[PDB]
């Protein structure tokens, strides 16, 4: 049942952890797809966007804000990308909800 | 474009099919109220902001993405972001690689 992102939670992977709160944690991506590219998870293990339902719009709300503020500390402010994909189709790697950050180089278009 | 074009609409956001489509679904999800940028959202926007993916996952079911999409915001000139308003991408239809962009 759990994932990876269990133990990034537990802190039994030590991870390069950016914020952390009650609600949410953000952490580098070790594979990483740009100069600067970082994850914000929730705690609650939603396994995937199209699965959050209407009690869930706080928390979405709250981990878009907290890419942005991230982001900024993260020294992006020429630019970035926040992506967040779903399924198989979408190549959703861990199924535990998660939003990508992309900073530092330009990203291109169409977005994969 | 038509008036078909708009997929959802409610007092908070307004749901469109992108006319330089990058994929067989890709539509846009903005907010009514003018946020220029995510970088420009703030505290106060948090319940829209969640509101706004509820009804890009929501608008994606009933569009038959059920086999996966993506999400992309682009902010400022690196993010290749094209419209000073806050869009919400929705892509699906096809695979879509990584990295995405
Ligand atoms: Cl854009």
């Amino acid at each position: 049942a759990p994932t990876i992102f269990s133990r990034i939670l537990d802190k039994s992977l030590p991870a390069d952890i950016l914020y952390e709160d009650q609600q949410c944690l953000v952490f580098r991506d070790v594979a990483p797809q740009a100069p600067v590219h970082f994850l914000v998870i929730p705690k609650k293990p939603i396994p995937r966007i199209s699965q959050a339902e209407e009690e869930d719009q706080q928390l979405l709300g709250h981990l878009l804000l907290v890419a942005k503020q991230t982001a900024k500390a993260e020294g992006l402010g020429d630019g970035y990308r926040l992506v967040i994909n779903d399924g198989k189709l979408g190549a959703q790697s861990v199924y535990h909800l998660h939003i990508h950050v992309l900073g530092g180089r330009q990203l291109q278009w169409p977005p994969g």
